[PDB]
């Protein structure tokens, strides 16, 4: 009976997302296969049917303009959770971000937001260092191709995070070799082909009655039956009812199901949140229904409307421009060798009984303006800001998802003490390990150091790249350079903090320098002892 | 029966990529061979067909936006190994990627990438120094021509490195003459002709079954059986279960097959990937169907229609201009010797019973546009960045995918002690001992120097070249000394850090005295004892 009920949420699902689901495969596959759906190919009668496109250089830029705007993802600090631990999650989710898988499918999930409308890219665990020894594990993402109609959100869900929705499928259109590949990699090998990945969230929900005391008021009546435990304490205590807090928990569960035969796997354990998380393009809810769009049905309008007329010029130019005449059988009765083309001769004979000829079609001249207007609507229509506001907003909405849903695999996995590599911010590579058990020297206590496991949620901070703060950065220090009278300190300070702010091997030396004199002049706090040293040589000197 | 398994495997192959490949040899078809393909000579009648292209120019430049932005490829080193190990392997990577060779077979990719949309380059290994004393090996690379024909990737991968296959053909269209040299050169002279070389990669997966003790856990029950064998100490035990980390070793396995005949050679090893390595251009899943593309589809169809505008105008102009007339037999029965162009008459005779003309056909001359947009769009459909964003992205995960197969082969090759070369940055040639069995001196360990052989994953920087970067920096500085008060000692270290960024063989005698000036300032550390006896020189002055 449980497939019965996973199967009827699931057809609920697709019939109510049926219409969003068919206009984003028409986009998908207007915008990667064939400009002439089988609509305009019934309305035409053109025989050189033609795409002389202009859409994907307009996706082209938009993704370009994406891909300058960098999105970082942040981690506010819970609950008393050290700042530390906040910059441990920042960089490891910093270079699980940077690894090339995941850029892999940011950059598809990107180029599908942009052309259908969803790119829905997707968390996974598995292992790192190959030895039964350990249990490390790591996140990668792997990127859902076709999320506009691989990917099933539940239709009840009404947030962009997708975030209240309790089931979300994965359909998987294989065939007889994807078939035993994916039924022996996991499960069983039982044969029955669409195969499904079911996730879903259960949920525990109780009033838990909290009472109170004189005290500082405990957890009390956690359920109703321990209500009924406390028939006498309820009555006897100070206060009676004070508040009906609604606790919650919840836990992710993934089944495999199959459309005719019966689920493979019942229920299965993976992380606290469902990984898939969704990009939308410009996405509302009309008369109480999901629509999501792109920047490809505008323009496929428009693109329409050029490729009939490009079309139309090349129908015009593929006839033979020599005149075709008209005259009766009886005319060239015995001069019928003359008109052939393949032959030129003096003139032309013909017969007792002048003639008229097949007028061949011609350019209208008119269509000059007719293809501009096309061409300017769908460059323009589409894009022109300097990044696409509302695709960058929705972009970073989903990267929070993301981020949410990393941190909480990150708390639910990263507990054996592991080694870790963080990338903090300028590329700065570092290694980090995660407990660090070491007793303290002077304290007595044990204070563990990271304990990246706490409480934490996600704020993105889009806008200056860190490359372009630095730029200008630079830009300002140089100005001042040029507006400070010199040898005064001040100068000095601007001119060695511009060479600090320099770039990688050519000034390496430079920068060193400007280093040195920095911490011997007693601005710059040192770092390591050898600038320790330096700096009392030259207090001292 | 292998045989069988092996075809099956490979007609699966042909034919779920059948439609993929087939566009792709016909772009490719039109980018070198002729742009007429024979749909369009069944719709058009012109009988010169010309080909006054301009998809070239566009590939071309496109070639040349990529060689201008050159992607390195770097070396994470993993579990504990030391940073020179990666630096040396980074150096030997980039000597193995200058070599002339591995130039040839990166443009080829690169080229058949942007005009067709596959290019899968080969990597493949081979003896150097010639004699029986050693078994030193090297890596070089073999394009494969027309890949999108005669590479056919495992058609249930989904990534574009294609690391998810677990075998990729390679069939070679021999005739009699590659028959006999390409059976004699490796396998046998047995006669059955395409051949194949069917890569495969294996792998072993079992559950590992983890065991936790009060000392750490120690891999235990690594299979099956090994269960079976401790029934009492999974008992005895402190812990009964923790984990089931399903431990995973692959190897590759190579086997040349023919169609018909038995197949050749049954397994063979090569390294640990299969070395295949595809670059693809605008790569997507659509509708559960691979599909890449390049930039000669939607110029196609614009130079298709330049074509025709263009054979239409020389078709009306290759005809006599003269008039050819219209007349009766009977109206010029004597005077025939008259109306041949062999003789210029002063005037022309007609007999009893004025007459008509054959109208040659006249240049619409609303052509112009017609031509400047069909042009138009092939020049910019097509190109306008900086790079072509995607192309170049698809590039450098190619390139990533190579440094992976290359580091693996690198790895299970470079075990004997030998003497390799590297190519450190800025072309500074180096010759480096890989083992260097050396005794410490002062701590009395053997400590191997480099020992390569490790486990490193590689991340590519695609940006700024070397040479971009140091021409960038003496910029900057030559800003600086235009703007910085003369005679302090920033103003002579940014002179002569300008003086050390300068070119080769000219003004190698300014850079040097630099570098001295330098290690006697000290601020730039000193390399070598004859720098060390100039800098106490200089100090004790």
């Amino acid at each position: 009976n449980r497939l019965e009920s996973i199967l009827s949420r699931f057809d609920a699902d697709w019939t109510a997302s049926d219409e969003a689901r068919r206009e984003a495969k028409n986009d998908l596959f207007f915008s990667r296969v064939s400009q002439w759906d089988d609509w305009l190919s019934q309305y035409t009668t053109l025989q050189y049917r033609g795409q002389f496109d202009v859409v994907r250089p307009v996706v082209r830029k938009l993704v370009s303009e994406m891909r300058q705007n960098p999105i970082d993802v942040l981690y506010r600090p819970k609950d008393g959770a050290r700042p530390d631990a906040a910059d441990v999650l920042m960089g490891m989710y910093r270079t699980d971000m940077r690894h090339n898988t995941a850029k892999i499918a940011v950059n598809i999930a990107v180029r599908e937001q942009i052309e259908a409308g969803v790119g829905a890219w997707r968390l996974v665990t598995d292992y790192e260092d190959q030895s039964p020894t350990s249990n490390n594990q790591v996140i990668r993402r792997e990127p859902i191709h076709s999320a506009c109609s691989h990917v099933i959100w539940d239709s009840n869900s009404k947030l962009m995070d997708k975030s209240d929705a309790r089931h979300c499928t994965v359909i998987h259109s294989m065939s007889q070799n994807g078939w035993e590949d994916f039924a022996e990699k996991y499960d069983l090998d039982a044969d029955d082909i669409q195969i499904a990945e079911f996730y879903e969230v259960v949920e525990k929900k109780e009033t838990a009655f909290i009472y109170q005391d004189p005290v500082t008021g405990e957890p009390v009546s956690y359920f109703k039956r321990d209500i009924k435990d406390v028939i006498d304490d309820l009555a006897d205590s100070g206060f009676i009812k004070i508040a009906e807090r609604q606790i919650k928990r919840r836990r992710v569960y993934k089944s495999i199901i199959t459309c005719t035969a019966v689920l493979k796997d019942k229920q299965l354990i993976a992380g606290e949140h469902i990984p898939i998380v969704p990009v939308f393009g410009e996405w509302g809810f009309v008369e109480d229904k999901e629509v999501y769009e792109g920047v490809v049905r505008l323009t496929k309008d428009g693109q329409r409307l050029r490729n009939m007329i490009m079309s139309f010029n090349a129908d015009i130019v593929a006839r033979t421009p020599k005149k075709k005449p008209f005259f009766w059988p009886e005319q060239i009765a015995g001069f019928e060798h003359m008109y052939d083309g393949n032959d030129d001769y003096p003139y032309y004979l013909l017969n007792r009984t002048p003639l008229a000829y097949y007028e061949n079609p011609e350019v209208p001249q008119a269509n000059a303006y007719m293809l501009e207007a096309a061409t300017s609507a769908v460059k323009e229509v589409a894009t022109l800001d300097l990044e696409t506001y509302v695709f960058q907003d929705n972009l970073a909405t989903a990267m929070r998802r993301d981020g949410e849903i990393y941190q909480s695999i990150v708390n639910d996995i990263y507990d054996v003490p592991r080694n870790v590599t963080i990338t903090l911010e300028d590329g700065s590579e570092k290694d980090v390990q995660l407990m660090a058990e070491v007793v303290d020297l002077a304290t007595g206590e044990k204070q563990v150091l990271n304990d990246i496991r706490g409480r934490y949620e996600c704020y993105t901070d889009v806008g200056p790249s860190f490359q372009s703060m630095k730029q200008q950065n630079r830009a300002e220090i140089l100005e001042l350079l040029g507006k400070t009278p010199q040898g005064t300190p001040e100068y000095q300070l601007l001119l060695l903090q511009y060479f600090t702010l320099l770039d990688g091997k050519g000034v390496e030396m430079m920068r060193d320098y400007a280093n040195k004199q920095l911490i011997q002049m007693g601005v710059k706090k040192p770092e390591t002892p050898e600038e320790q040293q330096w700096l009392v040589e030259a207090q001292q000197a």
